[PDB]
């Protein structure tokens, strides 16, 4: 019945998440804007363990120093009244009409200018608060158009900028980290850097990618119909998830920004069980908008549902792998073998076995039935009777 | 008026091409199965220049030592007849129910060093035709719906495999390089390595990079719903487009194989831009499927189309950057800038200067109009005429 | 636990699913042929009720009468055998070169001539077995080219066969029905009739549309990513959910033909919720094919995972109906008022009300979040405690 | 050459077309809000025939009786000032929050009542502007995840609305006709009604299914990956295409609203053929969004484009139908045959008829090849020509 996020299942809420008030394409905000004072003293109270935040969700875009000043002021007061962690925080660069075509690769030069120095000055802020990862979303990077952006053009500035911040961090000497979350689209028409493997391969051109890694949407992966568990454990693979994103969609369609365990279920399951297995150490960070029809408590059932969620899903999981039976199907699925190396020690000398091609017995091999439908229902079950 | 295609084309074709009999997931074979000597006979006088295969294209499964010879004596004597060539080769690895959970990365480990045998048969071979690249498509490696594979040991398979692959080419002399053919699904449910990106990522964690490169097809990224053109600049970036499979898909459906043009069309423009505007020297490699409604010159006209469609999308492309009026907007909408550095001495001191952002006028920039929508119009009547 | 199929929860099986070799597009069949009687004493074994089959499922193509009539018999010598009953038959029209390019809308005149004919000799067999239902799965009615077929001229061709039909069924005085089972796409570029609405639409237009209906398959609609329940609401809504294709999808793709309760999982939930509340009194209907891999047992394994899987839920979504808390969430969410009709007798009335448009309150209504959220998280855990 | 558009070409804009702003989901608005008299007076120069619109865009939300008043008289001066028309108006009931949960079916039973009142008012203003049709468009009906919306009681409430709808129309002698404009999801997760199917099949269902007829848009159906031609064409059959609504979309992702020719090049060529093939004499709505990057000539071209496309299109098809070349080829695939009836006197008997089946010779038959491939080739080089 009742599951207890504990500031230690590292649950954290991007500012904009909760604070999210109702506008979308078609309609007006259908809520008001909370105070992120308000916010931390609230996700505090949910066992949460930390905000993450745009610049602007924190400091109103006109930044008259003063202003801003006693704006971080007022938010510090309840890290320590509450005791939340700040862990990451991010650059808005999608919602000014400046941005309306890119930011680190905009068409015009001052404004790859303008933005990268938006965003130099909120590392030190990510540094100060003591966030550990910076994380960047393109949004306003791709092509609303067709032929408008000369796409090795457009990824030698992406190129450019990420080299540029890291050369900051080093310098300075800060204890920060990047983390490019990568999306297919929405809004602009086709992004830059649209998939895990696309941000993972991109990292490794830059001056320093030992700085650089992935901070992958739940959601986000969906709406290009890809496997997430696959993708992200491609991620832990490269020794590169720094971060990730838990939320739920329903397959190819907008940013829906569900709550985590909404859409897609089974993925959640696969995701989180991975996540407890491949030791993930970090923040099980949420990105999700409660709806819009849904309501001031509407926030905070929908804040909630999302920790129940991989709190259930933790539990089903680990009764999962943990049931004799179950472990006597994936052995039975040769799930050991994978685990074994093809041709260890000394060799390539499988090219003089026989036992490998010339004697190999196909037909043996062939009648060899996976056992995965048996594995499967073990798991759709969550182990036995109850579901998940 | 009509576009003939020669030899200096690089226009190639696999046998599975033109070859293919009908038997869908649904029916049956609406074709009689079409000589190699045949295929490559007509190819060469439709225009072709090379030609493409996989062992059981061309060698039968069970074949002998001898039943193998005949058949290469035989392909290769109508190679010279008619003098094309074989650039690339590839490997069955994927329609034998031994290979009903992959190849190099099934859960059972002879079937794993059997996939690596036959590979090894088959690169010799290619080797020994000339093949200049040596293309690798999974298929059978991933999971319809999995606790069945651990994406993390896969890849350390996967890895292996490849390895152990670049030490041979390497150990044997040949002049070959390899080229990961990504896809998202089918056969599998999810197939490991899904795109352009993973597979660019993937191939950054091998032991000998530059032995990689990636092939890819129209149809595989339209899957994911990519935006190929963006897709394929990402792999011409990374100086790692070894070969590329031309093709037409009309949305994320089974894998159809349209001739090409076929599909999106306007993504094919844009493709021949980037590729002719870009220089790549490799192979027009058609992996394309003539619908099984339609006999031999059913067959033979689809091909032909393959070949008039990439030479139309040539010129409209070609006139597209020479149209003066084309000219004015590609400035207009300033892609010269995007050609520029960002912050070019050292740089990052860029810092305190005042127009970055102190002094830099975010409402002056905003409002400029991005003109993406008039050079869009231009290429579409293909410039100032008929179409595009 | 262990959940269990009594031949009255009305699971049937279509004698192609465990029947499925495991050919595909790109491999050779993984399994031996079943024999139609092996399957039937079977499917009794496992809790089942009925199987349901093509013409050709039974009778191979060659017709010898003599051989024919000694199929049937041994056939229906099982079913007494095991007392299970075939509810539902169909045509197989998507096999056979002849069918290329469709049946009722083929090109070709005695194409169209032949597929009828082929089908009335069936309605009799679905007759003579006491069948009650005989569907219609177009399969090879569509455009796997572009403007290669006049899409009215065919809508009348689908009219005019199934116009026919109707005609042998009242004239014979069979106790038959009809149920046009839509899909997308798979085999042909574009199906007609792809989707319930249209094929609901279509049927209005026929001689007696009171004979026909619909038969959904989950998958298929999932396809054009949509949801099936909202979309076997509508068929519930017209008196038109005739039977039901139940099997699992993972979003747009191949038609995959997984287990059901397997890809979409909260769709399944909300699926049986709903065919359990509107009283459905069908044949709780599997097509599914048990994959590839997956072994002699396996296929019966797999025919099983539908059976515990359809039995949870039903189960999961009884105990979520009747929770007094749930029932109190549901009227929170104003669902008792979706119920009350707007405008009631004698009344086009709300014209002269004030409480209806010049003196109604905007922000009140505006105000009132609807409460949905949380009624989701009470279905997300099934009830409290437990998943589903 | 340059294909201007004039006043017979039936070519529609909505008022919110080139006056959208650039609020997107994620970004500010990039553009000044446009007057009306000021849409009203460009369009007219463009080439425009009619406008469309909406309550709220012509009439600010809250305004007074004569605040309307001004806004109605201005309207008005503009369009014969400019002599333009208005043969299509449409009520907004998506953006204000009190429609969050829907219109005609929202869970809360005076919203449902508040707007079928501000439905009533528009009907009776367009009704005096000579709108000929009036259109309906939900958005905020659907569920984002529901256990929220009973979609048996929805079309309940659905249809009680537009029964009264249509009670009041006649009520009132107006020369109006409804009709429903489908769209699977967003704004909702799913939308009731997602497409033309759906919607055509919905109509059936009402109590005067005359008054109504279907409203697509290209973006729309190929939102659920539809085959927009085909979708039309089942339109142009149940003789229920009312309005269309032109556009360009890339794939299953967010509403684009591309100018038309964007999007699915070939989709379009299609259409115009369909279109202009079959008669269609209603007006060519183009609902667009001119791309935010872009300034007001940015907004005045892609809209110029939307209509140079309808044109160019026009006419290689017209062609395309015109190439004695084309037409040997429409023979060659028997379309011709397709427009012949299957079984034409009173048929049935069409059972013995020994051709049909017992002596029909299925081998010689399926060894026609469909000549498909060559007919798509022709309409690509438009014909035997320069681009389609
Ligand atoms: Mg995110
Ligand atoms: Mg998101
Ligand atoms: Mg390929
Ligand atoms: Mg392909
Ligand atoms: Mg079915
Ligand atoms: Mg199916
Ligand atoms: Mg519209
Ligand atoms: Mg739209």
């Amino acid at each position: 019945m009742s599951f207890q996020p504990t500031p230690e299942d590292r649950f954290t809420f991007g500012l904009w998440t909760v604070g999210w008030q109702g506008r979308d394409p078609f309609g007006d905000a259908t809520r008001p804007a909370l105070d992120p004072v308000e916010t931390v003293q609230r996700l505090a109270e949910l066992g949460a363990y930390g905000v993450t935040f745009h610049d602007d969700d924190l400091i109103p875009f006109g930044s008259s120093d003063t202003e801003r000043e006693s704006h971080i002021k007022r938010f510090r007061q309840a890290l320590d009244a509450t005791g939340m962690t700040v862990p990451m925080a991010t650059t808005n660069l999608f919602t000014h009409p400046v941005f309306k075509d890119g930011g680190f690769t905009a068409n015009d030069r001052d404004v790859r200018r303008y933005a990268l120095r938006k965003t130099i000055g909120n590392i030190d802020l990510a540094a100060e608060l003591g966030a550990k990862t910076y994380v960047a979303w393109g949004g306003r990077e791709g092509a609303e158009s067709g032929g408008a952006k000369d796409v090795r053009d457009a990824l030698d500035r992406m190129k450019e900028a990420f080299d540029l911040l890291g050369e900051y961090v080093t310098a300075q000497g800060y204890d920060l980290r990047f983390a490019i979350e990568p999306k297919p689209n929405e809004p602009r028409g086709d992004i830059l850097l649209p998939t895990v493997g696309h941000a993972l391969a991109f990292i490794e051109r830059l001056e320093r990618p030992e700085l650089y890694g992935v901070n992958p949407e739940v959601g986000h992966e969906q709406m290009a119909g890809l496997n997430f568990p696959h993708g992200i454990a491609q991620a832990l693979w490269a020794g590169k998830l720094f971060h990730i994103d838990l939320n739920g969609q329903s397959g190819i369609k907008y940013d829906q920004d569900l709550r985590f365990g909404a859409g897609d279920l089974r993925a959640a399951f696969w995701l989180v069980d991975l996540l407890e297995t491949a030791g993930y150490e970090g923040p099980r960070h949420f990105d999700f908008k409660p709806p819009r029809t849904e309501d001031f408590d509407g926030v905070w059932a929908s804040a909630a549902g999302c920790m129940r969620n991989y709190l259930i899903l933790k539990d089903r999981a680990a009764a999962f792998r943990a049931d004799p039976e179950v472990q006597e199907a994936l052995r039975a699925a040769r799930l050991d073998q994978l685990a074994q190396p093809t041709a260890a020690d000394g060799l390539d000398a499988l090219l003089a076995d026989r036992a490998a091609f010339e004697d190999f017995d196909v037909d043996a091999a062939a009648a060899r039935g996976m056992a995965f439908e048996h594995l499967d229902q073990l798991a759709m079950d969550h182990l036995l009777g109850a579901r998940g």
